[PDB]
């Protein structure tokens, strides 16, 4: 029963080598050879039975992932777990070992124009099949970009997903919300549910400034600090951006406030290429309803080495519907984790 620090990784006997990579509220990943396919992998150990939400996030992760198959997104090699359902605490998800992700490379690496947009071009290309699919990954950030030493991208985590629900997306003033604050789109601190694609595209927007600058574009300290950070740059809304949010306090906060000027992207990003900014500016639109969809971004001229829409697949089976797993409690979504992962025994 190996031990990665203090902790219980039972992946063995085709698991071993086992060296710890990080930890979260995704559980703990570690690295450990293969004996199988005589290469390094990366395991993930989920202990999700304690509390409903994660055995939620566990089983949505898993479902989507067996479903997908794609280069731009993290496949599922292998799921352990124990063989009854009495005995089973914990699940362990055996993907492809990657080198790193893109928040460690920004932390440390000055990115050139050509690697800013072979990154880009596989995030939309990854992302157009998860919305081609009816998902909303609604957590996309550097720390979920994974890379190669040959700079192929990887999206992983899917643990925060939904099937998109537009109809469904209203809500009111500074309602709840669980994604990546420096990530998450103006309309989620107004009005929005982020049950929309378009909440995707702004997190994408926002990935692609950092890559220009090895800073994020908006570091709101906490959550309504967040909106002031993205008016300091985008400016005082139009009238026809404020005829989109119809609920008063929302809609009062933002009349309320002094006219702000948009901050020029040029000044902000001097050694951007252009095609960059225009690209930027529409992925970083206040509203939703107007901002760049998945497959205009591909088609964009920034993107036009690359841009090649036979080699762009789309999913062939989307998620019909969002899984009622609101209510369900934390034993009847064991059931259902433990029938996801029985194919692995
Ligand atoms: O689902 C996940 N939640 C968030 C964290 N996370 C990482 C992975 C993962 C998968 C395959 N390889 C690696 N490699 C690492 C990348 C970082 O730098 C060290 C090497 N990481 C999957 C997840």
């Amino acid at each position: 029963p190996e031990m990665v620090r203090g902790q219980v990784f039972d992946v063995g006997p085709r698991y071993t080598n086992l060296s710890y990579i990080g930890e979260g509220a995704y559980g703990m990943v570690c690295s450990a050879y293969d004996n199988l396919n005589k290469v390094r992998v990366a395991i993930k150990k989920i202990s999700p039975f304690e509390h409903q939400t994660y055995c939620q996030r566990t089983l949505r992760e898993i479902k989507i992932l067996l479903r997908f198959r794609h280069e731009n997104i993290i496949g599922i090699n292998d799921i352990i777990r124990a063989p009854t359902i009495e005995q089973m605490k914990d699940v362990y998800i055996v993907q492809d070992l990657m080198e790193t992700d893109l928040y460690k490379l920004l932390k440390t690496q000055h990115l050139s124009n050509d690697h800013i947009c072979y990154f880009l071009y596989q995030i939309l290309r990854g992302l157009k099949y998860i919305h081609s699919a009816n998902v909303l990954h609604r957590d996309l950030k550097p720390s979920n970009l994974l890379l190669n030493t040959t700079c192929d991208l990887k999206i992983c985590d899917f643990g925060l997903a939904r099937v998109a629900d537009p109809d469904h997306d209203h809500t009111g003033f500074l309602t709840e919300y669980v994604a990546t604050r420096w990530y998450r789109a103006p309309e989620i601190m107004l009005n929005s549910k982020g049950y929309t694609k378009s909440i995707d595209i702004w997190s994408v927007g926002c990935i692609l400034a950092e890559m220009l600058s090895n800073r994020p574009i908006f570091p709101g300290k906490h959550y309504l600090d967040q909106l002031n950070h993205i008016l300091g740059i985008l400016g005082s809304p139009s009238q026809e951006d404020l005829n989109c949010i119809i609920n008063l306090k929302a809609r009062n906060y933002l009349l309320s406030l002094p006219h702000k000027n948009k901050v020029p992207w040029n000044r902000l990003f001097p050694n951007a290429d252009s095609k960059a900014l225009d690209l930027l500016d529409k992925m970083l639109t206040f509203n939703p309803h107007k901002r760049i969809e998945v497959e205009q971004a591909l088609a964009h001229p920034y993107l036009e080495q690359y841009y090649d829409p036979s080699d762009e697949p789309i999913a062939e089976a989307p998620f019909k519907f969002d899984m009622e797993l609101d209510d369900l409690p934390k034993e009847k979504l064991k059931e259902l984790i433990f029938e996801e992962t029985a194919r692995f025994q």
